[PDB]
């Protein structure tokens, strides 16, 4: 399929590589999310990636896929879980910023077997409608120092 946006939740069950993405502008995922991910790369204009840490509660902002992973875009920068991933991809973060799944009420994502959009695993779609609406209020928030820490 060929479109102009499409939006992806991404998970993470460590802060430091969110700390790691947003100082190199890099990103990894599991070998199944890598092929989802560059088939949705070259089909679509725009990729959006939808960053929620495991047990943050929220979101801490959304970036821009940027390039296909390359086996030798920083290498091993995640440490040994590198072994676990596809090969690293640029992604360009543009927001930085808090906001919980609880601020949004009850959310249910039609793309994901109806369930609540705080149970999205790496690599869930969501309707455009949704991931631009969720783009936008990130984007309206004041940015977020995550670094801090
Ligand atoms: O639920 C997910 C998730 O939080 C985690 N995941 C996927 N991709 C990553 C990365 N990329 C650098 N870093 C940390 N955690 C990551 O994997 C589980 C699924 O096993």
């Amino acid at each position: 399929p060929q479109s102009t946006k499409r939006f992806f939740i991404i998970k993470s069950n460590r802060m430091s590589n969110i700390y790691t993405s947003i100082q190199h502008g890099v990103w990894a995922t599991s070998k199944g999310n890598s092929r989802k991910l560059s088939n949705a790369f070259t089909s679509t204009d725009h990729v959006l990636l939808l960053f929620s840490a495991n047990e943050s509660g929220g979101f801490q902002g959304f970036g821009r896929m940027m390039s296909l992973p390359d086996p030798q875009l920083f290498p091993g920068i995640w440490g040994p879980v590198q072994l676990r991933l596809g090969s690293n991809f640029r992604v360009m973060w543009l927001k930085q910023c808090k906001i919980e799944f609880e601020e949004l009420g009850k959310v249910t994502n039609p793309w994901n077997d109806d369930l609540p959009l705080r149970k999205s695993r790496d690599g869930t779609e969501v309707p455009p409608a949704l991931g631009s609406l969720l783009c936008t209020w990130m984007s309206q928030r004041p940015s977020e120092d995550l670094l801090a820490g």
